[PDB]
This record gives C-alpha cells, structure tokens and sequence, in this order.
C-alpha cells in the first residue's frame, strides 16, 4: 500500500528541473507521488510518473523575463506571499481526503510548508540554490532587510505575513518560516555554497552532483580534429550581445587546434556573427552535457545547471555572469581556482583567448576540477536524495 508523497512547486524551470530526477526515482521506487504544479508544467511533471495536481499560481510563468519579477527586494519577495495566500485554499481542497504521508517542496512554495503543518506530516524542502548557514540572519539578512523593514511597505508586508501564518496556527516568524526549513536537501554542490563551513548538517544535506538532465550518450560529438573544444553554452546572461558572441568568434576562430560551439539568442535571429571560420559551429539549442563531456572549456552564464555541469564535467570555465548572484558563483568558481571571472565589457576576443589558453594549460586547474568532481560524486545524486526523503517518511 503505497506511501503518498506530495511534491509542491511553481511554474519556473529553475524550481522544477533540479528535482525532476528525484521525483522520477521516487516513482521508480513504488511510492505514490503527486505533484502540485500549475497547468503549463503538467506535461513536464507527468513525464516523471507523478500525478500532476493542478493549481493556479499568480507568479510569472516560466516564460517571463526578469523585468517581470520586479526591481527591489520587496518587489521580489511579495509575489510569493500574494501567490501563497490564494494558492493555499486551492491546494488544501485538492488534497482534502487524500492527505499525504510526506510533503516535499521547492523553497518557493509557502503553501507546502503550511499544509505539512496543518496535516501534521513532515515537510522536506528541496533547495536548488544556496541555503542559510548558521549566522546568516545577523550577518546578511539585517542590512539587506534593514531598510525596507522601516518603510511603510515593508512593515505591512511583514505585518500581512504574520497575520497569514497566525491564521494557520504558525507562530514562527515569517523569516524563520520562509528561510529556515527544519529539513532540507540542497540540490547544488557544497563547492558552490557560500560560507559552507557553517551550514547546519542536521537540517541540510548537500546532494549536488550531477545525477541527470539528458544523460543522453551522444549529443554533438567532436570533429576528430579538435584538440580543444570550447562550448559557449550560456556565456552571457541572456542579454543582447552583437559584440560578445562575435568577440567569441574572434577569440577562437582559426585558433589552431581549437573548435568553438556557440549558442546564441536561442531564437536564431542573426547573420551577425558574419564570416564564420571553419572551426566555429553556432546553433540556437544545444545538449550542454554530451558536449561538456568532451569539451575542454566552457564560457557560461553560470547558473545552476551551468556552474554544476562544468564542475560535474571537470571543465574549466570562463565566468561571464551579469547578475550579482552569479558574481558570487564566479568568485566562488574563481575562488576554487577553476575559472576566471569576466563581464562583457571585459569578455573581448583577446582576453577570451589568453584566459582560455591559461585555463586549459593549467594542470592544477585540472587537478582541482578532478577534486571537486569527486566531492560531488560523493554528495550523491538522485538515489541519494531519494534515500534521504524515504528516511523521513513518517515510517
Ligand atoms: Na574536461
């Protein structure tokens, strides 16, 4: 008689993709898994074998640019409260006489936390980004929150948040409720966790290893004259670059022994790029892994899949973030001695080239990558996380 594990997330790729493999494995293990998700991701979720439970989220669909979330931290954070308040009852009612044995959820789902409590079952939080360490509150939250909190808006945000939890028997402060889960699996490698020396390892277990995505075998496969392959697979931060994808051509084009995979405004759109040399393939859509598995350098936006897979593929990286969060990845990657940090004003054909020739020729870069790949192997992937989830399953 199967345990019911209820998963919760929102319609955003970065909050669904990282755990799809885990959900897939839990189903493969015989658990009955339901997955609360908006309709746009129903197909995506059903493909894991989980039953989608549909609800209406007022958050921006997975198909939205980052003008659409908002410009200050209260603009970033309020939407999750607003959504949660109108999603809670939908979800409570959809699960009314089918109370799960265990609640799993991406960090964005406030309803999941509330319902786990209301139902008196354990919740397991699944983080696709870094988590709080012991000390973050004083260290980091304050000043960041220091100002918005003495504004009329921030006092009302926090007021409404209190009241809403109070409605649901919860007395934890909202910052506690939101940012400090009792139990969490962190889906990024420890190597990419700030001040990771201080994460509480009763609460949090790191499971950041590649287990999965398209584990496909063969994507594109190296032309058998390609000494050094450089995939440029998010290298940018998704913004217009009629100079950066072209700076990449000038860096690697006709560079003896090199071969350059570019991936563009992934809607085609150009004959900017111009007179492509013979060792330069450009595409709108690539299989970042089979490539990375045979690539020797990776120019990247450096988000989770991207910082992770290059580490996972022991591929040194030229870090081209263009976002404060990936500025922390960049100096973290760079901090580990396996990448050099670059912004677009900086990522010019010359400096791309000499940095590329540094990194691929640095035998210690390779040794460090080996080191990190081994630590991620240990952390475990899908089976690992699935184990940890079972180990909670009021069973
Ligand atoms: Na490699």
């Amino acid at each position: 008689t199967p345990a019911h594990i209820a998963m919760f997330s929102i319609a955003a790729h970065g909050h669904v993709n990282p755990s799809l493999e885990v959900i897939r494995e839990l189903v493969a293990r015989g658990h009955r898994v339901t997955y609360a998700i908006p309709p746009v991701f129903a197909d995506k979720v059903a493909a894991t074998g989980a039953r989608p439970v549909l609800y209406h989220s007022t958050l921006p669909g997975p198909d939205a640019d980052p003008e659409a979330w908002g410009s200050t931290l209260l603009d970033n954070v309020e939407p999750f409260l607003n959504d949660a308040i109108q999603a809670l009852p939908q979800l409570a009612d959809a699960y009314a006489d089918d109370i799960p044995d265990l609640v799993l959820h991406d960090i964005t789902s406030y309803p999941a936390r509330v319902l786990a409590r209301r139902w008196g079952v354990p919740a397991v939080s699944l983080s696709p980004n870094l988590v709080a360490w012991k000390g973050y509150e004083e260290e980091v939250a304050e000043p960041m929150w220091r100002e918005p909190r003495q504004t009329e808006r921030g006092r009302a945000y926090y007021a409404r948040f209190e009241a809403w939890l109070k409605e649901n028997g919860i007395t934890e402060h909202p910052d506690t409720f939101a940012s400090h889960p009792p139990r969490s699996l962190v889906l990024i490698p420890k190597a990419l966790q700030p001040h990771a020396d201080r994460v509480d390892e009763d609460v949090y277990t790191f499971v950041g290893a590649c287990q999965g995505d398209r584990a496909e075998e063969g994507g594109w496969q190296r032309p058998a004259g390609a000494e050094k392959v450089v995939l440029v697979s998010l290298g940018s931060a998704f913004t217009k670059q009629p100079a950066f994808y072209r700076e990449c051509v000038r860096a690697f084009g006709n560079l003896p022994g090199w071969h350059l995979v570019l991936q563009i405004g992934r809607k085609v759109t150009p004959a900017e790029l111009g007179e492509l040399p013979d060792n330069v393939e450009v595409h709108d859509w690539v299989p970042q892994l089979a490539i990375l598995r045979q690539a020797d350098l990776f120019v990247t936006h450096a988000g989770a899949g991207g910082s992770q897979e290059g580490l996972a593929t022991a591929t040194p990286m030229i870090a081209v973030p263009q976002a404060v969060d990936q500025f922390g990845n960049a100096d973290m990657l760079q901090g580990l001695g396996v990448a050099r940090k670059l912004a677009t004003e900086e990522a010019t054909a010359d400096l791309l080239r000499e940095t590329a020739l540094a990194l691929v020729d640095d035998p210690e870069v390779a040794r460090r990558l080996r080191r990190i790949q081994a630590e991620m192997a240990q952390e475990g992937g899908t089976r690992r996380a699935a184990d940890l989830i079972e180990a909670e399953l009021p069973a």
